[PDB]
C-alpha cells in the first residue's frame, strides 16, 4: 500500500530532525520510501512569532495496517520530539492511506484537515499530480478550486 506523510518542524534549524524522521521513516519494518517532495518553507499557521515551518510529503510503500503505521509514526515523533498552535518539533501526519477510508478514535484517513493546507497539498501534489481521493476527489482539482499561493523552497 502507498501512504502518503506529511512532516512539519519549526525548530529554528529543522534540516536535521526532518532529515532523521526520514531515516526513520524508512526504517520502519516492511515499508520503504518511494519518494520525496521538496523542502518548503511555510509561514506558521498560529502566532506569526515563532519560527517558520519546514514541510514535505513523503510517498511510503508499506504492508502495514495503518493503525501500525500510526504506531510507528508517534514513536517517531516522541523519540525525536518535545505546542497546540507551535511550535513543532516534529509532526507526521498520515494523509492518505491507499484508497481508504478510516474514521476512529486514533486515525482519520483522509487526513481531516489537509483539504485547508496549502502546506499539506502543494507538497503531496509535486510528488503525486494525479492523485484521486477516495471519494473520487482530484487533488489538484482541490487546488485549482481553492487557489492556494505555492510555497518557497526551502
Ligand atoms: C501549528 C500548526 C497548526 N501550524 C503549522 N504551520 C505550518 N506552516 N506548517 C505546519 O506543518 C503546521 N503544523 C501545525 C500543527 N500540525 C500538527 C498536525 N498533527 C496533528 C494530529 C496528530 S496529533 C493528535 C492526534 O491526531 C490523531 N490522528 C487522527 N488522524 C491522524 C492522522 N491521519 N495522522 C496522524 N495523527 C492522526 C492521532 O491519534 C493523534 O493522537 C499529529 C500532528
Amino acid at each position: 500500500t502507498v501512504a502518503y506523510i506529511a512532516i512539519g518542524s519549526n525548530l529554528a534549524s529543522p534540516l536535521e530532525q526532518v532529515n532523521a524522521a526520514l531515516k526513520a521513516l524508512g526504517d520502519i519494518p516492511e515499508s520503504h520510501i518511494l519518494t520525496v517532495s521538496s523542502f518548503y518553507r511555510t509561514p506558521p499557521l498560529g502566532p506569526q512569532d515563532q519560527p517558520d515551518y519546514l514541510n514535505a510529503a513523503v510517498a511510503l510503500e508499506t504492508s502495514l495496517a495503518p493503525e501500525e503505521l500510526l504506531n510507528h509514526t508517534q514513536r517517531i515523533e516522541l523519540q525525536q520530539g518535545r505546542e497546540r498552535w507551535g511550535p513543532r518539533t516534529l509532526d507526521l501526519d498520515i494523509m492518505l492511506f491507499g484508497n481508504e477510508v478510516i474514521n476512529t478514535e486514533r486515525l482519520t484517513v483522509p487526513h481531516y484537515d489537509m483539504k485547508n493546507r496549502g502546506f499539506m497539498l502543494w507538497p503531496l501534489f509535486e510528488i503525486a499530480p494525479e492523485l484521486v481521493f477516495p471519494d473520487g476527489e482530484m487533488l489538484r482539482q482541490i487546488l485549482h478550486t481553492r487557489a492556494f499561493d505555492k510555497l518557497n523552497k526551502w
